[PDB]
C-alpha cells in the first residue's frame, strides 16, 4: 500500500 494507494480488495 501507500498513503493514497492501498488496494482494499
Amino acid at each position: 500500500c501507500y498513503i493514497q494507494n492501498c488496494p482494499l480488495g
